[PDB]
């Protein structure tokens, strides 16, 4: 089958934000663990928005992971409302023009982001 | 062996999920042993704690303050060094503050953990 992921981030007025995102996207899809990779994102009308990159991809289930720590204002309403998806926390299994997209959770529970707080003091790799 | 300590810096919300994130940050970390004192501070809209105020509790050689921050952004090149009166813009910055040994380190954004953060909020693994 062909997965795809979208990688939803705030982004900033400063560069350092769009080049990380544009980092994982670069180590994801040369993994090869998902067919297509692409950002969006959901603050301050910033572009690529979710829709856009979605309407791109042609794939038969769509991941849409929030890069943010918590279920805030831009989990549970900003980013849902660019989706036309429900409002509220945890997981959303929806269609969007036909397509199967499921919003994941935000990242910031992960046992993964304990251990980059561990590791911005160990520096290992 | 040194007395470490870790202060984790985030950028806080109006709803409840950030705060019970960065309390189970400091609490996974604690049990952990891996450093002798673990806070939590803010760095946003006047947010409590401040990072000077989770350092003066502090009984530490070494703190080193970690940027829960995805990039240098505004928040990670400005509201955090001033808070601690700290010179603004990129990078890692050692110092003292108020006698005690402070490194704000990098944010975390660019980790590999990050990226296989977002891979498990697809994969959901633990």
């Amino acid at each position: 089958m062909r997965r795809g992921l979208v990688i939803v981030g705030h982004g900033s007025q400063l560069n350092h934000y769009r080049e990380v995102m544009e980092l994982h996207r670069k180590r994801i899809e040369e993994s090869g663990a998902f067919d297509e990779v692409k950002i969006a994102f959901a603050a301050r009308k910033r572009r690529p928005m979710p829709d856009e990159a979605i309407r791109e991809m042609n794939c038969d289930i769509i991941y849409v992971v929030p890069l943010f720590i918590s279920y805030g204002l831009h989990v549970t309403e900003d980013l849902p409302d660019l989706l036309g998806f429900p409002r509220g926390r945890g997981i959303k299994e929806g269609e969007f023009e036909g397509k199967k997209v499921v919003i994941c959770e935000p990242i910031g529970e992960d046992y993964f982001v304990t251990y980059a707080i561990l590791n911005s003091v160990f520096r290992i790799g």
